[PDB]
């Protein structure tokens, strides 16, 4: 099946999706008017994406990876530039600030490992654990940066946590994961993909608990927003070449336009 990477910006919102489908990597866009075609189209057999804002201009990092190559993308207002970035392979990538930092995990012959960049070169972080598949998020409580990695093998999700003291086993109870996250409780979603079946495990700071999201799909990926206090999901769910979006708004899943 396809595989995607989303991404988002804003309170319209604007949306980035990223669709990986026999070698090549293509974009659809929406900016609150309609899905349209993007403009990137690079090769490559997995795609992971991460964005972030200075003021109102958009700053995109899309890592595609054939074999276990990883080029990075990089879109900064002027049309896509191959970037620094060095270490099919699979990764998950996240960031934070407006320096920014990155994190971008790859899992490579059963071991997830990190890079990273603070703005001054990529260097190897020590995040070392085993897994066939990775997922990221992440989020700033004032400067401290806290970092959740869901590392799957088989039917096992291991979530790892960096708060600033080492990576530790996390709480959360190969299948494919996607992670998203909200706020500075914070709460967070893991969208699982197991035989044909996409479901969630949710985190609200007081224990794990199953999710109303169940939907088909064989590949999974998420983004999210907020509107004042209001959470918004979009879950691309994937199928052979059919990707289905699937909508929180507070009042239920709902499909969406996307196409
Ligand atoms: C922090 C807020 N923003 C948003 C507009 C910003 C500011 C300045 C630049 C920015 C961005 O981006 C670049 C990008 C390049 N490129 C094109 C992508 C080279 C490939 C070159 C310069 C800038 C400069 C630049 C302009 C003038 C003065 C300063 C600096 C400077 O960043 O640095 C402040 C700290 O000391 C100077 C370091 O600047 C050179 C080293 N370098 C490369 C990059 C950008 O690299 C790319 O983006 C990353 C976030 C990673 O994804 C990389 O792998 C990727 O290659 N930023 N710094
Ligand atoms: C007896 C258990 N309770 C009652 C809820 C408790 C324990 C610690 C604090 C508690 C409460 O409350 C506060 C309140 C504040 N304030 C008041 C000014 C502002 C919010 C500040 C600090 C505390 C602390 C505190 C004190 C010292 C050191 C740390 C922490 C800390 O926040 O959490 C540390 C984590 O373990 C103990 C916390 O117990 C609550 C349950 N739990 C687990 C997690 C974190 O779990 C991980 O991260 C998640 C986001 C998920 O990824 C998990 O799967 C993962 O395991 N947070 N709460
Ligand atoms: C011409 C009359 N028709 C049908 C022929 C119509 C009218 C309104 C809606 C319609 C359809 O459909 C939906 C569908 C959704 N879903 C599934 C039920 C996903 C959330 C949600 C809303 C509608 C609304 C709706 C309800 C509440 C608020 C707004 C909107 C809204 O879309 O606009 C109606 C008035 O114009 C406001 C400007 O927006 C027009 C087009 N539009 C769609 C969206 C929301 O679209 C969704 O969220 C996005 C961020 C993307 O992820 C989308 O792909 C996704 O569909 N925002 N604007």
């Amino acid at each position: 099946s396809v595989q995607t990477a989303a991404t988002s910006w804003g309170t319209v919102p604007s949306i980035a999706v990223y669709t990986a489908n026999n070698g090549k990597i293509t974009e659809r866009c929406w900016d609150g008017k309609g899905w349209y075609t993007g403009a990137f189209n690079e090769p490559g057999d997995n795609v992971s994406v991460t964005s972030w804002l200075v003021g109102s201009a958009i700053h995109i990092r899309v890592y595609a990876s054939t074999g276990t190559t990883t080029t990075e993308w990089c879109w900064d207002g002027n049309g896509w530039t191959k970037g620094a970035y060095t270490s099919g392979d699979q990764t998950a990538a996240t960031s934070w600030g407006t320096v920014p930092s990155i994190a971008v995990y790859t899992a490579n012959n059963g071991k997830i490992t990190e890079r990273c960049w603070d703005g001054k070169g990529w260097y190897t972080g020590a995040f070392n654990e085993p897994g066939d598949n990775v997922s990221v998020t992440s989020w700033l409580v004032g400067s401290a940066i806290h970092i959740r990695v869901y590392a799957s093998t088989g039917t096992t999700t291991t979530e790892w946590c960096w708060d600033g003291n080492g990576w530790t086993k996390g709480a959360y109870t190969g299948d494919q994961t996607a992670a998203t996250s909200w706020g500075t409780v914070p709460s967070i979603a893991v969208y699982t993909a197991n035989n044909g079946k996409i479901t969630e495990r949710c985190w609200d700071g007081k224990g794990w608990y199953t999710g109303a999201f169940n939907e088909p799909g064989d590949n999974v990926s998420v983004t999210s927003w907020l509107v004042g206090s209001a959470i918004h999901i979009r879950v691309y769910a994937s199928t052979g070449t059919t990707t289905t979006e699937w909508c929180w708004d507070g009042n239920g899943w709902t499909k969406g336009a996307y196409t």
